[PDB]
C-alpha cells in the first residue's frame, strides 16, 4: 500500500512530517494534522496548498489529495479558514492558541491591518501569555523582542509593547490570549478573505468573503456589503462570478450582480469559499 510523504507548515512555523496512502482524501491528512496539534474543535481549520499558478488553495477533505495538488509537491500549512467572530464561544483554549497564532501572521504579513496601539496592545498580550509577568531584567532601554508584532516595527512600537506588558501582571496564558482575540475580533479586516476583481464595468475592486457575508471595496468611501442570508445563488462561468441578491419585499424580482475574475480557477475558488462562508455562518 504506496504512501507519499506529507508536510505541513503549522502555525508556530514549524514543520511536521507524515505518511498517508497515495489515494488518500484530504480529510485523512487533516486528522492526522489535528491530532498531533491536539485540536478538537477543527472545523473552524483546514489545510492550503500551492496550485500551479502559485495560488493557495483550500485542500478539500471530502476529494483526494492526489487530485487537487496535481503536480505539485505535497507540502501545505495549517490555517484558520472560518474565523468566529466571537472567540470566547470556542469550548477550548487550545483552540483559541491556534486562532491568535493565525492572527498573529495575519498582522505580521499585513494581511490584517491595525493601529500603533492595537499592535502594541496585542503583541502585548501575545508577550503576557508566552513569557508571562513582566521581568525588567530582560528588559533595558534598547530592549527589541524576539516576537514578530507588526508589518514594520519601530523602537516607538517595542517600547509601547513594554508599556501594556507591566499593566498586565498576574495574567494567565489562557486570560491574555482571551484579551488578544477580544481586540483582534473588532479589526474591520478581522477573518476577511480579500479576492481581487473587475466590476460589471472594468473597474478594480476587492471582494472580501467573512462570516458577515460578502463585501465589495470599491474606492474606500464605496462599500458593499451583501449579508450571506441576502444571497440565494452563487455561480461562476468562465472568468466571471455572480451572487443572485433577494427580491427587497415588494420588488418582483432577484437582482444579479456580476464581476470579472483573473481567471478560471480564480473564479471557481472564489465561488467555492463563498459557497464554505455561507453554509458555515448560515449553521454557527
Ligand atoms: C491560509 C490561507 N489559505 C487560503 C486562503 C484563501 C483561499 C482561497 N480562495 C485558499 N486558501
Amino acid at each position: 500500500p504506496k504512501s507519499m510523504q506529507c508536510k505541513v507548515i503549522l502555525l508556530d512555523g514549524s514543520e511536521y512530517t507524515c505518511d498517508v496512502e497515495k489515494r488518500s482524501r484530504g480529510q485523512v491528512l487533516f486528522d492526522k494534522v489535528c491530532e498531533h496539534l491536539n485540536l478538537l474543535e477543527k472545523d473552524y481549520f483546514g489545510l492550503t496548498y500551492r496550485d500551479a499558478e502559485n495560488q493557495k488553495n483550500w485542500l478539500d477533505p471530502a476529494k483526494e489529495i492526489k487530485k487537487q495538488v496535481r503536480s505539485g509537491a505535497w507540502h501545505f500549512s495549517f490555517n484558520v479558514k472560518f474565523y468566529p467572530p466571537d472567540p470566547a464561544q470556542l469550548s477550548e483554549d487550545i483552540t483559541r492558541y491556534y486562532l491568535c497564532l493565525q492572527l498573529r501572521d495575519d498582522i505580521v504579513s499585513g494581511r490584517l491591518p491595525c493601529s500603533f496601539v492595537t499592535l502594541a496592545l496585542l503583541g502585548s498580550y501575545t508577550v503576557q501569555s508566552e513569557l508571562g509577568d513582566y521581568d525588567p531584567d530582560e528588559c533595558g532601554s534598547d530592549y527589541i523582542s524576539e516576537f514578530r508584532f507588526a508589518p514594520n516595527h519601530t523602537k516607538e512600537l517595542e517600547d509601547k509593547v513594554i508599556e501594556l506588558h507591566k499593566s498586565h501582571r498576574g495574567m494567565t496564558p489562557a486570560e491574555a490570549e482571551m484579551h488578544f482575540l477580544e481586540n483582534a475580533k473588532k479589526l474591520s479586516m478581522y477573518g476577511v478573505d480579500l479576492h481581487h476583481a473587475k466590476d460589471s464595468e472594468g473597474v478594480e475592486i476587492m471582494l472580501g468573503v467573512c462570516a458577515s457575508g460578502l463585501l465589495i471595496y470599491r474606492d474606500r468611501l464605496r462599500i458593499n456589503r451583501f449579508a450571506w442570508p441576502k444571497v440565494l445563488k452563487i455561480s461562476y462561468k468562465r472568468n466571471n462570478f455572480y451572487i443572485k441578491i433577494r427580491p427587497g419585499e415588494f420588488e418582483q424580482f432577484e437582482s444579479t450582480i456580476g464581476f470579472k475574475l483573473p481567471n478560471h480557477r480564480a473564479a471557481k475558488r472564489l465561488w467555492k469559499v463563498c459557497v464554505e462562508h455561507h453554509t458555515f455562518f448560515r449553521l454557527l
